[PDB]
């Protein structure tokens, strides 16, 4: 038991040492190691559960049971023996002997990656992080971080702010600010310039970050030949073999495309649209999903004339009364949307206007469910899912078991089906395909690959928010899931609509904002979903989250006091029950 | 045991039916006194833990423990057929009404709390009376229905909060890459103040409605407790009389105080003024340190306003001190002038309001540091903030024998009541309870729910979550870091600490590292957050999601598990690491 944990923490980790708190022999070692610039893991067993178990243990490796004693599985010495080889010169040889290259080949240079990588370099891992962008069909092409940074989460919440923005200019005036909305204008250049300036120095600060941690950073396509084998390919094109002890996967995904006439050739994804040097111009989006969404909400918000084509509903998966909430705002304050439909053809019209910075001219072709046709726009972005591409990865005799959908099957700790292979991130089958889900797997598995820790990650109850024009928030099951998960006679679900404060002097809507609270009846009301739809629906649900990872119930939230003006304080004093048939209108 | 439980219930309540779900003959009986409009409060007993005993004891006044019983004010009146003989025979609506006073329930105040208490009453079949009055301002300010937070509070000041907001957004948008030019737009005072009265007098008319719907009489007259169950009001009409309630409940707030200068009460104003004034006050000294006044003095340098705050000592006395100081900090950078460590003399008028051209007067203050040195500004408006107390000696004649802490407060068991047995208070005239709007809804909503519903429920009053709304906002919820310290010893307190900036900050170029958190933990108890504090933007909706999970005991463990939601402000509390024993840097 502590034998399994002990053989296992000495066997992968770097460089460790194993010490106490009160010793001054370890210190002593920490010193010479300190000034010798050598990184390493460290284990005080005075503060573990079983310390005196562990140290009678590690005799069995070091034939001693005395504490200041490893590298890469090989006892060294205590401090006499260390001091030894340091007086001796002999000691950095014998930190820097290993069977492989790196002790971790990280492959992807994104979320998740790159907080694996720099974790593992802080307890001595020798450590290459891998990364390389295919362009897009146009080309498109960008730095280092991923996809959040570079085309994801980054550059469509400053879009998603800007659009806010506008608002802001609409209501300045009921609040006695003598400007006139009606003769402002939006400049989309200027706007994609100063997002694209915040982006190139998040490219900046991760390269610094990894040249600190002393990462080697190659900006190289990589491919797992062997289990320890990685063959990597330059810029200039050339062809080489790194080794490493332990590899991570973490190659995250693209956009895709479906397979109809003229989508490749005049269509784009989100993956051009945050680095566009033109306008869209009148834009069909083409998708249902939360890029689709959040996308259609901005471009509406800065002017332009904005359209979706829906094939069956919107967001699959989330709550759907909250979906249609969601899209009854949109519908209302000018996204038009194309219900029922899909797309059979682009054709070309006009060409991108490279000089004169315009963009094209397209004839879209579809039918509805029904059959009746759909026959003009200027942009047509496609937001119809995302996808791994493990084939260009992952050689098939490599042994790594894929699912149905192209994601690695691994186990509850990121482990693949080859013993020293991990996944982690989007392209982990199962989990929440998130940002900060990914950061939290990769530091945590860093920790326990050289550092001997034994934290998990847990991939329940993850909050989550969709930055539409009203942003809408979320942690827990839906409501249609609940009911079909326990019954609906066990089921009690609090609702209310509610009003910001900063609405009423601006003469915004009464009752479009709404948060409800699906609970447990035999579960002494344990709160199973939260939803919220309204401004700054990201900040309120946060700190929720942990109340319901701690197993919050209806009394929980009934017994804590508001704060007052605020929207959230709503959740505090909910009463009205759906069976009750009550409105919950304000 | 159960026992007293049920008389005290039975004793108290003014119609109450004890029933049982499934039972027909208790529906039957329901639904008589739904069509006769006879409200009442209903006990379930299938749906209570010991229900069987309480059957039991209901024999006590009853001499029956069969289900449908119906009790009116202390009296058992009948099972299912003696309340079908006393409707059909034209006594039912005789004996619910009859009573040994006017009302089941005096109000005296509506405010927050009062009128949450009054409206839930109410509901369970208490008659119910709830008074309200505002006297004037020394200037002859005067407001309607709602309390101090409606009409002259958080409502009001949120709002101007608002309008100061939306500068710096009007600032942001050309970064974003809108057209206008900020330096070409200037603020309205008085085209505000008229929104901001409107929602409040759409507040006011709301209230009376309510109270209309409710069947609850809403008597605008200055109350005063003569005896324990005697109410002496007197009219808008100066006309004076006496009616008399079962319980009392006494709610009735608290007004600014001015300091002992020569000029204060004559040329000052204060809160219960600035929302409501006709002009901009232009050049102004705000006097004070709380968080009304920094509040205040924040938002009208944020409309563009000359702003001078006077502090005498510290900044927000009673919250943690490195917060407080951040929040002077950045005012200080963005345009709020402070006087640091001074205290004023007199107040001089040199000019009087122009209340025709709508225009301030002209004032000169004079005071001294305690350097000796002496201050000698003048400001076209002064504002005193320096505290708000009870005024109980116009509500409460000493004879009735309700007792008072020094301050002036009233002294109150854990369920509210006073020291004499049927008068109880809510709110601000708590003694020691969290002056907050909130609080007063939810004191009044238990304490009715327990006289008139058999409600067990108490109020719970510890770590009850603020916000200051200074131009960067300020939450908190728990203890304040030098308080823990104080009552653990500092070698078992933890604080783990983190600068942060806002996505939307980036583009706007605003600063890297002025927005703050920190957790303070108690090593010795798992690592449990003793409190929360964070300055930033929106920082009421982010602090209070994490008041439940203080409620319910988290510890540092229970904020690593949980995962963040990216782009917010929020997130960064779900991955603190840097200790401030540590010594590392927080910044970004
Ligand atoms: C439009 C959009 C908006 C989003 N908004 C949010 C949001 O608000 N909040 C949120 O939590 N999540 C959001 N997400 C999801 C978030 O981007 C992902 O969950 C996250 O990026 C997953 O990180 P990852 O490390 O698994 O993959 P990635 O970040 O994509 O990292 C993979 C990296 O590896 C590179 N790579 C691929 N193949 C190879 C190879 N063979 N060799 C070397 N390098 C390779 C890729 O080019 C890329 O740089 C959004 C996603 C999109 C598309
Ligand atoms: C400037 C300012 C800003 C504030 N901002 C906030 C904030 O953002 N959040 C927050 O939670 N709290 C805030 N507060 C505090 C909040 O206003 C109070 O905690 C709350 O109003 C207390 O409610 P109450 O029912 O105890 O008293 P009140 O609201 O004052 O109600 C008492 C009422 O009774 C009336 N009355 C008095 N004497 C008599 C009498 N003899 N007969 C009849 N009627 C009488 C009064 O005129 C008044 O209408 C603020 C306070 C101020 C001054
Ligand atoms: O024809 C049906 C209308 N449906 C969507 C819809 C509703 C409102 C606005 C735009 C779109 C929808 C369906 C389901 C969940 C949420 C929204 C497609
Ligand atoms: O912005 C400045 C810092 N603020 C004061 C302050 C605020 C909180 C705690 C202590 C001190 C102050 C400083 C020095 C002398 C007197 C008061 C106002």
């Amino acid at each position: 038991g502590t034998s399994q944990w002990l053989r296992k923490t000495v066997d992968s980790a770097a460089v460790i040492l194993f010490s106490k708190t009160t010793c001054p022999y370890c210190k002593k070692v920490k010193d010479v190691l300190a000034e010798a610039k050598i990184k390493h893991a460290t284990i005080e067993l005075d503060q573990l559960s079983n310390g005196s178990a562990i140290q009678k243990c590690l005799a069995s490796f070091s034939k001693i049971e005395t504490v200041p004693q490893f590298v890469r599985g090989k006892f060294i010495g205590d401090s006499q023996t260390v001091l030894k080889y340091y007086s001796n010169d002999e000691l950095a040889g014998i930190v820097n002997e290993s069977k492989y290259d790196y002790d971790l080949i990280v492959i992807g240079g994104g979320s998740g990656g790159l907080a694996a990588g720099k974790e593992a370099a802080k307890y001595g891992a020798k450590t290459a992080v891998l990364d390389y962008v295919e362009p897009t069909p146009i080309g498109t092409t960008w730095g280092l971080g991923g996809t959040c940074v570079n085309v994801g989460c980054i550059p469509k919440k400053l879009m998603h702010q800007a659009g806010l923005l506008s608002h802001a200019l609409e209501d300045a005036e009921h609040f006695g600010w003598s400007l006139d909305r009606s003769k402002i204008s939006h400049n989309w250049s200027t706007m994609v310039e100063g997002v694209q300036s915040h982006i190139g120095s998040l490219n900046w600060g991760y390269k610094v970050a990894l040249r600190d941690n002393q990462v080697t950073y190659l900006n190289a396509k990589g491919r797992l030949i062997s289990p320890h084998e990685v063959q990597i390919t330059d810029k200039n094109q050339k062809v080489s073999t790194i080794t490493g002890n332990k590899i991570i996967l973490a190659t995250g995904e693209r956009p895709k495309y479906p397979e109809i006439p003229g989508a490749v050739e005049y269509g784009i994804t989100s993956d051009d649209l945050f680095s566009l040097p033109y306008f869209p111009g009148k834009t069909l989006v083409i998708g249902a999903s939360y890029v689709a969404l959040e996308c259609a909400g901005f471009l509406a918000s800065l002017g332009g004339d904005v359209t979706v084509m829906v094939r069956s509903i919107l967001l699959r998966g989330f709550d759907q009364q909250m979906a249609e909430k969601v899209g009854d705002y949109m519908e209302n304050h000018g996204v038009k949307f194309a219900k029922l439909c899909v797309p059979d053809e682009i054709k070309q019209l006009k060409v991108v206007d490279t000089e004169n910075n315009k963009p094209g001219l397209l004839l879209v072709k579809g039918h509805y469910t029904d059959g009746k046709k759909f026959e003009e726009f200027e942009t047509v972005i496609f937001a119809v899912g995302r996808e791994p591409q493990l084939s260009k990865v992952l050689c098939e005799t490599v042994g790594v078991k894929l699912d149905k959908n192209g994601r690695v099957v691994c186990t509850d700790d990121e482990q693949t089906t080859v013993s020293n292979v991990y996944a982690i991130g989007d392209i982990n089958a199962g989990k929440p395909q998130l940002t900060p889900v990914a950061i939290q797997a990769g530091r945590y598995l860093a920790r326990r690959l050289f550092a001997g820790a034994t934290e998990l990650t847990d991939y329940s109850n993850v909050a989550t928010t969709v930055f539409t024009p009203l942003e809408y928030g979320a942690c827990g099951l839906s409501e249609e899931d609940a009911i079909e998960k326990y019954g609906d006679k066990d089921i009690e679900v609090y609702h209310s609509n509610f009003k910001p404060l900063e609405w009423t002097v601006a003469h915004r809507e009464d009752n479009v904002c709404y948060m409800k609270l699906v609970c447990r009846k035999s579960d002494n009301m344990r709160v199973l979903g939260l939803h919220v739809l309204g401004p700054n629906a990201g900040e309120i649900t946060q700190g929720y989250a942990v109340a319901i990872k701690m197993g919050a119930t209806k009394a929980d939230f009934d017994r804590t006091i508001g704060i007052h003006p605020t929207c959230s304080e709503t959740f505090t004093t909910l009463h009205v029950t759906k069976k009750s048939g009550v409105s919950p209108i304000v």
